[PDB]
């Protein structure tokens, strides 16, 4: 069967897909959506492959029959023992990141602030803090907490976008997929370190990937880790160094997933790619690496030390666990089993 077709989300991410394409001789080819949801309709047509996702749009393309196939695995410090590719996956921690000029900001007075948001629907940046809000909060109308947010996805009209710039232009507002520059990880962190907003819906990575001069990128160069603080679910603040024991939760990692009838196919010419464009890579530093794009984040997170197999060939709520699985539906309750198309 062995050519793959890849699904990228906005017009950065096909660029990047274009020459993962011309490198690999034609066995990865793209197809282009503006969001991550008509990637996942391509993907049931049979016009895409594959593509990576978040957790929170695992649980969407899991109801539509979409199946987990390897899983993003960044370096860890234990199981060194074992090779990138079998290792077991951690998952990741979603914090809740603040000034620490501003001072006071706390958990428990998060209501009428500014919110930053990586974009709807996703685990650190949606599901997790609008799952523990509308709890504590027992109003479904988590879209009235915030005084103003930049949540790409959200209607572009509503106090959920106001905080979303667009593109250079200012086209695009909120769109969620990279031409929004408030959007994904290191959007929704940059809204924070522009002051834009007064909170950030984040991972414990993204904090350390973009702060004392890691990232070089003209917003970031001079942020100090230590002008930050983590917002913790009781009542506390602490320094990013202290993210074990002070996060919302723990996120499943992003994983590649497609059609069922396809996994196979996918995940053996995935393999074989990243033998080649990977971390040690045949051709990754000289070439073409799969998993650099200058802090964007493209087709994968930057961090990604290898793709994982997964063993024990779960099902997308065995991957995503029952405990990340109920928050969901709870949640999608305000916002009823089938595929959303
Ligand atoms: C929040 O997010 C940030 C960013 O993602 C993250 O910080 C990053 O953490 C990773 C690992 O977690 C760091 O990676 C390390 O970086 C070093 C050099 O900078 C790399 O080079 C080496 O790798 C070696 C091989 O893995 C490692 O040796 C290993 O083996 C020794 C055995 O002798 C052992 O060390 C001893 O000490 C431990 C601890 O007490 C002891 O228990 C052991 O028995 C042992 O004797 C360890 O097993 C060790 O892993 C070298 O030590 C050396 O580090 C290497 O890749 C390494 O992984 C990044 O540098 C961090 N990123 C940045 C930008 O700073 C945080 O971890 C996240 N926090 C949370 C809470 O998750
Ligand atoms: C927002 O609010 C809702 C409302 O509470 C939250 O939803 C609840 O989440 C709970 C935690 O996920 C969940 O609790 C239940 O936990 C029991 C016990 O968990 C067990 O732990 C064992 C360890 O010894 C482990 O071995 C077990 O496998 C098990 O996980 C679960 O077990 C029940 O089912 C049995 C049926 O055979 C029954 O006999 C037994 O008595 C238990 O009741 C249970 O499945 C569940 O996980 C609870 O289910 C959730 N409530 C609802 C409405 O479903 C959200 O999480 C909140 N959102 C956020 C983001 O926090
Ligand atoms: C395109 O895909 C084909 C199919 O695997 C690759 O051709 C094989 O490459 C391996 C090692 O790379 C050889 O050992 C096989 O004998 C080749 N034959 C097959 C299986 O057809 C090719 O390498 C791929 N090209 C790139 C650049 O990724
Ligand atoms: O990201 C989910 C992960 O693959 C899961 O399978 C865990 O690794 C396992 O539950 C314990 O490690
Ligand atoms: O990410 C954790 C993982 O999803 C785990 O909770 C599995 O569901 C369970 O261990 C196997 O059934
Ligand atoms: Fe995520
Ligand atoms: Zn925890
Ligand atoms: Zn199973």
């Amino acid at each position: 069967y062995t050519r793959v077709v890849w699904c990228a989300v906005g017009p950065e991410e096909q660029k990047k897909c274009q020459q993962w394409s011309q490198q690999s001789g034609q066995n990865v080819t793209c197809a282009t959506a503006s969001t991550t949801d008509d990637c996942i309709v391509l993907v049931l047509k049979g016009e895409a492959d594959a593509l990576n996702l978040d957790g929170g749009y695992i649980y969407t393309a899991g109801k539509c029959g979409l199946v987990p196939v390897l899983a993003e695995n960044r370096k860890s410090s234990k199981h060194s023992s074992l090779d990138c590719v079998l290792r077991p996956t951690e998952g990741y921690l979603a914090v809740a990141v603040v000034k620490k000029a501003n001072e006071g900001l706390t958990w428990n007075s998060l209501k009428d602030k500014k919110s930053c948001h990586t974009a709807v629907d996703r685990t650190a940046g949606w599901n997790i803090p609008m799952g523990l809000i509308v709890n504590q909060t027992g109003s479904c109308a988590f879209d009235e907490f915030f005084s103003q947010s930049c949540a790409p996805g959200a209607d572009p009209k509503s106090r959920l976008c106001a905080l979303c710039a667009g593109d250079d232009q200012g086209l695009d507002k909120c769109v969620p997929n990279s031409k929004e520059k408030y959007y994904g990880y290191t959007g929704a962190f940059r809204c924070l370190a522009e002051d834009v907003g007064d909170v950030a819906f984040v991972k414990n990575d993204t904090v350390w990937e973009n702060t004392n001069g890691e990232s070089t990128a003209d917003w970031a160069k001079n942020l100090k880790r230590e002008d930050f603080r983590l917002l913790c679910l009781d009542g506390t603040r602490k320094p990013v160094t202290e993210a074990q024991s002070c996060h919302l939760a723990v996120a499943p990692n992003h994983a590649v997933v497609s059609r069922s009838d396809r996994a196979a196919h996918v995940e053996q010419v995935l393999l074989h790619q990243q033998a080649l464009f990977g971390k040690n890579g045949k051709n990754c530093p000289d070439k073409f690496c799969l998993f650099k794009s200058e802090t964007k984040n493209l087709l994968f997170n930057d961090n990604t030390e290898c793709l994982a197999k997964l063993g024990g060939r779960p099902t997308y709520e065995e991957y995503l666990g029952t405990e990340y699985v109920t928050a969901i539906a709870n949640l999608k309750k305000c916002s009823l089993e089938a595929c959303a198309f």
